[PDB]
């Protein structure tokens, strides 16, 4: 997998909140990221997932998290999917078009004979390194409680160096504090 | 990433409740499976992710679900470590060892530069194809409760073709039955 | 240019009539076929011109010709375009998605450096053979009007070998024999 | 196709108005250029398709606009041709001449079986991009009145950047303005 | 040079008598055959040398010899030649075009950089070996009266082998029969 | 062919009226030049083109033109035959040899499985260039004449270029 | 073999009398080094290998011997089985993991089916030069006498330049002293 | 190293017991061998070595094992050599002459700068397989004894398919049987 | 060196005894064969080696032994030598024309840069295996005697293989 | 053959009368040489041949001919071959030993399915050029009488340029002096 890479330099064509913008890798750059794939606006299980990253994003820009949703539809097509659907209307964050494929490739996610991105989900760092990452098949959903758990564990570990998280592990949690006297003792 | 892909054939030692097993890509023929990679035998999160799939094993197996936890240390090691770990000694599913990597190469999940396995859980079907894939950095506990509900969704999809889990989704909540006239709709 | 070579083999799904169908190089054998290319769905000039080729549809079925119009977005897509835009909504021809690209580039009409394809129209003869091929900037829309003209004199002459059609030719006009005779009178 | 490339630079003889030219990429350079390519002197379709544009050459050199018409037939086939024939007689255009292949290839425009060019037809801005393109099969003549529509969308474009020309669309006629807001609304 | 090697297969166009017709290998085998190359039809120089032939084809044609001029001009512009000229239209031998050059190289005698032929002329047996050849530059004429004393030699030592013809042969004068008592004594 | 074409350098030992001389490109250089091979000294075609070469030799001097024959015989070879023959012993221009054949194959003339030059005639003007080529058969010679003719005609448009005949 | 081939850069950590640490080549830089090479902690005969070698570790640090024993597991395995095996528990010197293999392999050593060392015993100079190598079967082990034996022969090889020692030579025994003399008298 | 590999296939004269005799792999074939390489014949260290082995050969061939020196001198240098040494004299065993290198680069024991073989020992088995490996530097010889107790090792596992030889291990003393309960115990 | 290897198929003229005749290796088969390569022909160390192999080849043909003499030179070229030199006119083996230089270079034996043969002599057995080998610089000419001797050496120990004197 | 070549660069271990010293090119520079190749040392032929060299060394030492025997037996090996054979006990030169094959192969004289060189003598001049060569089969001796009268030659050349010596030419009889007039003559 990408975990511990740092992601490529890209450039794309986003709609967000009425306006078309332009994202490149500069935008993530000392902030934390999530790069949501899914493969085709108007489809069925690519809005619910979408909404229920819209429910948390009160509180990811909160975490100082940014998202930024992706599909190899254009973002044009973004827009009409925003305006015609109810649960797209409620997006506040990016939504990138990668007609080119080539963030998709860059996150090692197209299915190459559909010419869509497949379910992922990339947690990245402000130094641009991927720190946690899931992908369900077509038919699977994601669960955005999942991702901020990690979003949480990640922040955690960056703010405490010398300190892992362990399993399960939620805020005010017991932490592992690794060394030698340590190994073999769990 | 690997999502839709089929298995490739391998060949390990393992050991399973005081014995050492051959596992081969033939045992996971027919069969639910989670292979669990894991860095480090003797390690901090490690242990800590292993039991918690350990705690949930009972549940994992009446669903059907087979656990290989894989490591590149040997199965010499892992037998050592159940014995030795409070923690390691409930797990009751086959402990992988991987000292060649290949087995960790086909789920393109080495650390090259350190000789061990990324934290990265993948979810097989009876027909060898990856459902569900996680992935978190070094200091990162992966969650069973998130694995649990992703083994769930994807054997719903496998008995109910035709119908699709949208996000979220737990048994006994509503699917969503992909067709032209649901397109665009949600 | 492409012209006078036969086309690919190719399968894309396509929008048409409120159904979703296949498409491949099987359905224009033995049929006089339009690939009309642009390059994106809710964009400008592409719906007035997808307009216009419909204007012309009943005429083009009855003189044998079908129409497929191609860009690089989904056929769910289209079939969204054509609920919300009272253009693309009296199209009765197929509109194929094209979003691997495939289909664009064995006409070589991709715009590598945005993933959409040019705007390019390519008559092909029930032979599979390209006998015009129209191809317009960005912002210069075409006239279906030129494309009839061009289809009926291919027509002409797969009906008439031995004649051909001068410069302007319409039907009812004159045509050219040729023959040693006619060399260097005109 | 080459919709939106450069020129190449080339270097021909050629004869206009009872002269021997040389004509190269340079004489090209700020202004709007045809380059009417067709497959032989003394042939049947190629008088009438040039003679055409001879008859719009007026109206042409008005708009800036300058027209090269090539074949693989020498310099001194041309004039000799501009002699005997009553239709290239009325010829005041550079007539190129391209026994070496070097100009027809450059437009990718050889029928290499006949060391002929297709009848192809490449209308280039001030800055060597081609803009329009056209290609018919050998039985198909072209015309001039489609030509000068194209060219003068075509340089309306370029007058004004922020507008679009809509299919049909000729002088005095609505352009589109191309903005977000009009995205979807055709 | 390609002196006594055999010729290539070809498939060439050619003015005949006021008709078209096509030349192939095949036409020349069992037969004598000069192959006359020039560069352009139409050009600046007076075409003496093809008329020089012309005056001597009679002559040939009782010696069973077959003429093809070949330049890289059309059969079309060779008919527009043969009208305009009053020393082409004394030619009733076959004007061989070859647009494509396949012909002109197989007697690698192209000048790659112009895309015309030399001035070359080639004699060729029944078996189609060639067995003399001149090449002159412009304004050095070839002398039809020096092409025949070489098709007569050429022909007398066909039909008598064990027989070569000295310097300055012709018919009546003393042929040499090489021997070993002859070596070193002329 | 290699019409229009510069020749190429080049450095052979030749026998020229009883004495050994060294020939290269630059004995070429500013004077008209016959390059006239053949296949083999003490052969039957060969003197006798030779021989009508030298008839024409004097002429050819007083127009300014040098000839060369070569074949690959060596230089004591051609010596050899200068001496034995009726016909070479005429021969009053350089006999070039050329036993590695660079010479013959700087004029793409060697007959490649038998080591011995075709009758190739060259003319080459003061500039290096190549304007008459005459190649023929083993058993056809060649006749001076008509060589004769040809450089005379090189020389005319040389000296009067595009005074060519028009064309009606 | 590698016999008098210098060590190539390498960089591991090791577990060493209760801390880990990194080893590198340059630690081993004008020391005498004996790199001990095995297949498998928690294994049979390794154990009782690097036992004999702890036996005779105080006297190889007397002679300026360092030793650094080595197989693909991890420093953390070692540092487990040093406090679970009565054994291993008397090692004073580095233990090193080489997990990656690539001490390992710069010491050709790997066993590729198994991604464990084979029993391989390196003799290294302060130079980096190997002068003593001893590989041995899976199921026999080495005698740390033998290898005393030699490391005191090639101590004394280097003090005394000249004298080489002979088949079974032990301190305080009689040297060759090479020489054209000598040559054919033993 | 060349642990566990077969020998390869060989053909080479050889000295032995008075006579010359060509030795190849096929006379290895069932027997245990060893093969003895030095670098020259009249040098010093060899001949040392080479009469150890000779002291040691009766009880080599009580246990079936045949010996075989080597080096790049000819069979009739070894002959010589042979006659003229008080210590080769007592050699019974096959001195094999390799001055092509081949037999030696099998081994890959040869010095390329020197074209001698280096000191070094391999003990092969009945089926071709290298057991045990020796080398030494130039300037150490090797000690008989060492090989006696491998080659007894070597036979004793052969023979024990269940059991290996510890360290140290001679005939009479313990052996280690491997099994998961002692994994981690010694 | 060629030394203990088989002879190469070849195709050759020659000048024997007034008649050109074709040789191959076919003409060695069961025969012991001398080939003799020179350089060129009229030139000097040349004839006087050529002389004296000829002054033994009544001798080397009473021992089964054929001569072979190649040089670049045609085949054409050796009849004339051995018309026009006292020496050459000796000869009364094959004089082997070689112009491609393929049998020379079967040998291993061409100057490339002059396209002549060097001074080499080759014995070759009935077998067609070159036994003996001898080559000299330009200026420097061989010996008859010395091959004869090489010559019977070699066929003795054809006839009496390993009665080669032992080592004490 | 070598003939006329320069010999390459080479350094070797020889023995030369109760010494070993080491051989280069450099020796060689300014001198005469000649090296005398052979199979084997020991071998069951009578060295006469070296003998016989031995026999008439002091006349080419005073012709300031220095003698490199050469074998790719070891310089050891010559040794003890000098001290136990009568005849090679007779030799004062140099006998190079070339166990590498490198001075042997240099002089393109290895018989590489042996690893012995051929039965070649070079005669090499002051400047490195080889001036004659000899290359024998077994049986067919090298006469060291014929060697001298060869190098007596090769002075008398390098001492008068002009002349040259013919076949069986020894001091006091005619040289030849290359001329024009010469030519043919003879
Ligand atoms: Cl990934
Ligand atoms: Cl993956
Ligand atoms: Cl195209
Ligand atoms: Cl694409
Ligand atoms: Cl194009
Ligand atoms: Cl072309
Ligand atoms: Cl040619
Ligand atoms: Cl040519
Ligand atoms: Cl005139
Ligand atoms: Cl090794
Ligand atoms: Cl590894
Ligand atoms: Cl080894
Ligand atoms: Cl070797
Ligand atoms: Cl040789
Ligand atoms: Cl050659
Ligand atoms: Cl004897
Ligand atoms: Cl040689
Ligand atoms: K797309
Ligand atoms: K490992
Ligand atoms: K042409
Ligand atoms: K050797
Ligand atoms: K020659």
């Amino acid at each position: 997998s990408l975990i511990n890479t740092k992601i490529k330099p890209f450039k794309n064509q986003a709609f967000k909140n009425g306006e078309f913008i332009e994202v490149t890798e500069k935008d993530t750059e000392g902030r934390w990221s999530v790069f949501f794939f899914y493969p085709a606006d108007f489809s069925f299980v690519c809005p619910t997932e979408l909404g229920d990253v819209a429910d948390h994003y009160e509180e990811l820009q909160k975490l100082g998290v940014d998202v930024y949703s992706v599909s190899t539809d254009t973002h044009f097509t973004h827009k009409a999917w925003h305006s015609s659907s109810e649960t797209i209307a409620k997006i506040k964050y990016a939504m990138i078009g990668d007609p080119t494929g080539a963030l998709t490739r860059n996150f090692d996610n197209m299915r190459e004979d559909e010419g869509l991105a497949d379910r992922a989900t990339f947690v990245v760092d402000p130094q641009g390194i991927i720190q946690a990452i899931e992908v369900t098949a077509e038919g699977i959903g994601r669960d955005a409680s999942d991702l901020l758990r990690k979003i949480k564990a990640a922040q955690y570990v960056a703010a405490h160096p010398g300190e892992v998280c362990p399993a399960k592990w939620k805020e005010g949690e017991a932490t592992l504090a690794p060394s030698l006297d340590l190994v073999g003792k769990i």
